[PDB]
């Protein structure tokens, strides 16, 4: 068995936020029916193609294990099919621009009459209450609005976006939590419900510790662990802190051998509070262990960049991998800045099922990020992403449509 | 009637941020969450970066709302027995201790199963069990380094950069939460618990799926057509940093608005949406660019896209970010202000949506927390104070069936 065996999902989503969510649902065992615009399909099929005329990697990495139907829900037949699908499904997911699904006639209120057991998941850029409620949102728009860009980067540089999908995949993961909770809830109420998740909120959730800092800053007028303390200045808003420890312990990104030509010849190095002695032994500074300018976090802070400068006299003489292999003997929390190339070839990520080679029709092999959490009682089986409308006939037949009904839909551009 | 996890009992061994974010959500969903804490010490976040002397820090109160706290030393004969009885009565056990730590207490996953075959065991670590870094301690930024985020965040002429967002911590907690919910759904069918593990490296990698897409494109082709480096810069063998480029979204950049020279947040993100070129040109008074073949497609714009962004900035710098956005959105341009944490903390709509929540804590009074991020039509989480250390020890022990003599003996023996 799988966790979602028997669950039926209607997947209206496109791009990244919505499809990351329903991809996971499929991996957990749900039957995920991707509803696509006839002749067009999810925009990621044509975005940044690396092989001419076939589905792009953006699409294949987000749509493994799904089924694809072409269905134009703005036709009379399409709306009826859509209604039959809602009637038989457990879950409906959409991440269209605000209004979009409503204007098809498929608003929450109509959905409940058709299927009171259905769980409706909706992703938007912004909440119902927001002044930005009808604003279209892409990844970095949510990063700006959710507090991440404000607090990421350097104090003497611009706001900076994160490479990580804080707005897209992160939001899809947050809706997934809601959908799972809603399934557990339905076990008790006998009812579906609506779950919404905004991109702004998904970003904000991950910046909880910066909202901690803002309150500290409001009360006190300073942040004792930030690079600006005590010889710089604070304004009224949490500032950017470069490569400071954030939610972790004090740390920095340090150069290792190769840095002048290799943009990834670096480590993250943590000065953990209780590990100062080991940290000093590691770098051959036994005289720093009990020196009152060095022995506590509070004393180190005013000259912490001298201390990082001193660790860097060692780290630049060896490869990041050598550097880490040594320092971890001293129980220092550290790790190489791994490039996407190193991650793509890393044997242990293959073994753990974190990076998965999948075979796609026409394309052949590609790599995807696998199911990130591991279960002792089940292993996801990660498969190819569907060709556009590959499963239209089968889905219509499962609903009870005759061959004549299907041929009429095709004639009428409903599929 | 009725919350999603009503009747669910959770044993929460977690400390810091990754495990506690997970169990906080479990509590908001209705679960009874028992935080097991070291006697006289508690979760380290109680003492980290206190803004008020002698009381629980905000790091703690923002991560431990709605939980119960017991002081219990599981290294004592009594503590191990209480722990066993707690595992027998619980649905879920969550831990994020250093590698080895919970094993060395005498309830190994294999031992947990014998005690309660219905129990779901959730475990967070920095790295997976076959990683060469399996025993490495991981904080937030260590996971960001190892998971590919730091490598691909920042500028091409600067260092790797960490993200402010908790990619390693709260993100990993959210990923374990997904596993725990799925495992509860799976138990409805099997009648059995299971172990769910989540590493911090994997949580970061999951959010960088689009950079793994780019690595493969780069391996096949030798270039990334949408990256700032194309076509007039150079590519190496690894996905490079691209500054404020659109990433998984459409081409875009962080642009200066009025005040930028003194306000580090006087900026917007501006997206050039492919199907919106005409409106974009109208917005900026460049009607002549609509069909100019140097401008009319994404492919044609790319070699001189920073000129285009520079031209947008001649408008955006004359006006403040909020006005810039109210104007541009009339043209269907995807944009938003770079909101500071100050703006977010005071934002009325975030209060109205339950996204920023004012909670009243004993001794401290009011604080703000990030609320339950997704919204449910059939239920509203009730977000409460975080527990004082050991506040619920007696209650939990009595629920297990211990007498007053048994509890007094535990206290004498430093088991609580
Ligand atoms: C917000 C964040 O999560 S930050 C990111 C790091 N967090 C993670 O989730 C990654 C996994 N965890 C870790 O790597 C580690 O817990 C770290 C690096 C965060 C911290 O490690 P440390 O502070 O050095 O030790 P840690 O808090 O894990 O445990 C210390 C000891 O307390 C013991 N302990 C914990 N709770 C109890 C208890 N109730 N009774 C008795 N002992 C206890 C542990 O078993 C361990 O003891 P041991 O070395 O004698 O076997
Ligand atoms: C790369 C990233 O950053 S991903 C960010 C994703 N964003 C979200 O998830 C939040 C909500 N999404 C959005 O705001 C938007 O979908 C955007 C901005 C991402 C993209 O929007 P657009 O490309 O302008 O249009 P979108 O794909 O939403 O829909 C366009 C039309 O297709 C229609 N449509 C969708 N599926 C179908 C179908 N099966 N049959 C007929 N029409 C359909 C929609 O109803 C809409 O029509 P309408 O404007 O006449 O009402
Ligand atoms: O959390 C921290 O960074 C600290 O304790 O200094
Ligand atoms: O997705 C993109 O960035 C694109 O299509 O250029």
């Amino acid at each position: 068995s799988t966790p979602l065996q028997g669950i039926k999902v209607l997947d209206f989503t496109g791009v990244q936020s919505g499809p990351s969510c329903t991809q996971m649902l499929a991996w957990f065992g749900a039957d995920v029916i991707k509803i696509e615009r006839p002749g067009v399909g999810d925009v990621t099929r044509h975005q940044l193609r690396d092989i001419p005329d076939i589905d792009a990697l953006y699409f294949t990495m987000l749509n493994s294990n799904k089924r694809s139907i072409e269905l134009n829900t703005k036709t009379a037949e399409g709306k009826e099919v859509m209604e039959k699908l809602i009637r038989e499904a457990d879950i409906l997911v959409e991440n269209f621009h605000p209004g979009a699904i409503d204007h098809m006639g498929f608003t929450w209120e109509h959905i409940q009459e058709i299927n009171p057991r259905l769980i409706f998941g909706s992703i938007k850029g912004f909440d119902e209450c927001s002044p930005y409620v009808n604003v279209k949102a892409y990844e970095n728009v949510a990063q700006a609005a959710g507090g991440a860009a404000s607090t990421t980067g350097f104090w003497d540089g611009p706001p900076l976006v994160s490479a990580a999908a804080l707005g897209d995949s992160n939001t899809g993961m947050h809706l997934l939590i809601g959908l799972l909770a809603a399934l557990l809830h339905r076990e008790k109420t006998g009812r579906g419900q609506r779950v919404t998740m905004s991109m702004q909120d998904a970003v904000l959730n991950l910046c909880r510790v910066k909202l901690r800092d803002q309150q500290r800053l409001d009360k006190l007028g300073y942040l004792e662990e930030y690079p600006q303390y005590p010889n710089g200045t604070f304004g009224d808003a949490v500032p950017r802190g470069g490569n400071a420890g954030g939610g972790g312990q004090p740390g920095w990104i340090l150069k290792c051998k190769g840095w002048e030509t290799d943009p990834n010849a670096y480590i993250y190095f943590t000065i953990q509070e209780q590990n100062w002695e080991n940290t000093c032994k590691a770098i051959g500074k036994p005289e720093w262990i009990t020196d009152p300018a060095y022995s506590t976090a509070h004393a180190r802070q005013p000259h912490i960049f001298d201390i990082f400068a001193e660790i860097e006299k060692y780290t630049v003489t060896i490869d990041k991998h050598e550097a880490v292999a040594y320092l971890t003997q001293f129980d220092i929390p550290c790790a190489p800045v791994l490039s996407m190339k190193e991650i793509s070839l890393d044997p242990s990520l293959r073994q753990s099922g974190s990076v998965v080679e999948v075979e796609q029709p026409l394309r052949g092999k590609y790599l995807t990020v696998g199911c990130p959490m591991k279960f002792s009682a089940f292993t996801p089986d990660i498969k190819a992403a569907p060709l556009l409308g590959e499963h239209t006939a089968a889905v219509l037949q499962e609903l009870g449509y005759s061959d004549d009904e299907i041929a009429a839909m095709k004639q009428n551009h409903a599929i």
